[PDB]
């Protein structure tokens, strides 16, 4: 399935693999590698040094590894990694590392980015994660696996998006949200957990009950997070489930969303 | 000539003798575009879609591709834009999915600003105003009229009444009344359009009937049922406060308070 | 230097070491100075003037006309300064009759992908909008202002020299000088320090500033009175002087 469009400009240090189409009008920059089955549309700009893994789309008008604005960060070399299995819709803009942080952007494999969403410089996208459109990343931003951001979800440098949790469309995430964690509102505020996202993949309703308990146990009774952690010991112990929720909590590098 | 040689035409496409289209637009298989309708450059039409008369589509705009909704799953529904509408730059337009009617409607004379968002199954009635950035979620019913500011974001399902105003930044989950003005996110209702009933010359006696209605539905802690059965005499009175009432009986979501 | 896979209007003025990317269209009656790169698919329209050492980013639309009712046709105008970055699919419309029949912004100014620069707005020096700002027009932004990700601009707003508005703001009222503003309305919180440190300000300046925020904002004083009470401190820093006249030229109201 290879079809390489001769109205767009490949650069000769630019790396195909096996089966990549690459559409009319697009750039596929110097040090770009695209892996086997990826297909990029029309009217992409892909600049390097970036690697894109297998079976990927990219949709037209998307800047997918730019570097990022502000003339103050201006280093390199500085990278974007994306895996496998990841679809980019239209317009979306994704910005290379920055040598003053991780000197890369990195994204895994089954991500979903609709359509105007931003990854800033440094951001890291785990697995099987959903940003919505307009969905924005400011810089240095941690989605681990699972996470949903709904439509425009702004987020502050520096956030982690805890696996499973989800924003409500137009938050504005100031502060880390806890794996499996419910957050709404600008500024935004924790609601519950997302049980909905736990129940369609296939969480034990033990395990449920357990991050139920373990919300409540952070939240609602006064505890120090020292207090909360040495609370959660025992059922972290029992369910990995509680213990991603607990790892998010102890990890928090400037608070928690509450 | 008026089809810029540097475009992209499928020969599957059906353009009315008139119709231009600038350089480095896609028109795909199954489009079909009618009198009088200029495509800017930059632009990517996708199919089944169908563009009525007179329209303009700016450089960077998306209409007719598939939903990325997880429920899709590449089924042959269709886009439906009438005549007279501007569609700005870097709108995004997707088709339906065979889960609602397989088809995203558009009326005609509306105006759709910069990077406005219209979702799978969205029905777009005439002479409406989505600002820039505006986001239809998905299966979102805009009638006449409705002026939605700019960043106003819509929950799938939402109807967002005839006459309706948002102000900007609106995040919208419940239905929006015909008539009503809705601000902040979440979204509450304020009062009604009484700007937009005087410049479209309501009367006198429709736009003072309507005054009376809001206030049976929000101010004398009505339920809806009941708010539903004091609205009965004034809706058998006025088309507009029928209107109004059936918006109400209509809205599944529940309506803005 | 201009791809031949550009389209340059013969009306066009482009000076000599002007780079136009492929795909991009210099309309008529689109002047670009010295220094100054386009990327590949942007599309200018005019009549507009660029200065001298900007970069304008892809997918970006620069002095399309105002999808306004108001707007008929008349040739309004785009006028930018010299050494502005313009992003990704960054919006910028040319003026209306109604005002001053045109766009206007200056030098060193940052403004980020997707951002929104309405008919008749006025942009000065050294500012920063970030992503998806929008400015819906006739919107002053005075020297060194930042506007985060996301923040909405009512029409006729001043936006004060070196203020600052955080994410997902909506401003409906003037930001006066050094004043930063969160939230949707947008609130005061405190001054732009930062910004103050960045321009080398004095701590005299700094300290006479600090006071001057609590004058307006925490003293339960009305604005007459905050004017009258600041003449002192105006007079004696122009520091103070700029967020003072920023304001009394408030005839609208200050963002509280
Ligand atoms: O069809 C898509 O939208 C994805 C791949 C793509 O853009 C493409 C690849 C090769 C040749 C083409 C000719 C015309 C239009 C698109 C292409
Ligand atoms: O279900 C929820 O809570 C929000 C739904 C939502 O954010 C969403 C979903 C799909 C496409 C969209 C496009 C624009 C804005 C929002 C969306
Ligand atoms: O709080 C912070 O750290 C971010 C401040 C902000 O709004 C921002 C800054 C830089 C790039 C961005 C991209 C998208 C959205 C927001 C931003
Ligand atoms: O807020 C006002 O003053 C007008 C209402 C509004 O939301 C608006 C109007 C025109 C252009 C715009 C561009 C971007 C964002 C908002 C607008």
């Amino acid at each position: 399935m290879s079809l390489i469009d001769p109205r767009a400009i490949i650069d000769p240090s630019a790396r195909l693999a096996a089966d990549v189409q690459v559409g009319p009008w697009s750039i596929v920059g110097a040090e770009v590698e695209i892996g086997e089955g990826t297909v990029i549309g029309p009217h992409v700009v892909l600049k390097g040094p970036t690697k894109i893994g297998k079976h990927n789309r990219i949709y037209q008008f998307s800047s997918v590894g730019e570097d990022t604005p502000d003339l103050k960060y201006k280093g390199e070399p500085t990278r974007l990694v994306i895996g496998d299995h990841n679809v980019i819709r239209e317009g979306v803009t994704i910005h290379r590392g920055t040598v003053q942080d991780r000197a890369e952007t990195t994204i895994g494999d089954h991500n979903l980015i609709m359509a105007y969403a931003h990854i800033g410089h440094d951001s890291v996208i785990g697995n099987h994660c959903i940003l919505v459109n307009n969905t924005a990343l400011a810089g240095h931003v941690h989605v681990d696996d699972w996470a949903i951001l709904s439509g425009y979800t702004l987020v502050h440098q520096y956030c982690r998006i805890g696996a499973h949790s989800f924003s409500g469309m137009g938050s504005a995430i100031g502060k880390d949200v806890p794996a499996y964690v419910t957050v709404f509102g600008n500024p935004a505020e924790a609601r519950s957990m997302n049980f909905e996202g736990m129940r369609r993949r296939g969480f034990s309703s033990e395990a449920i009950h357990a991050l139920r308990r373990a919300y409540k146990v952070v939240y609602r009774q006064g505890h120090t997070v020292e207090e909360a952690l040495a609370e959660l010991a025992e059922s972290a112990a029992q369910f990995p489930e509680v213990a991603v929720f607990r790892d998010s909590i102890q990890s928090a590098t400037r608070g928690i969303t509450r």
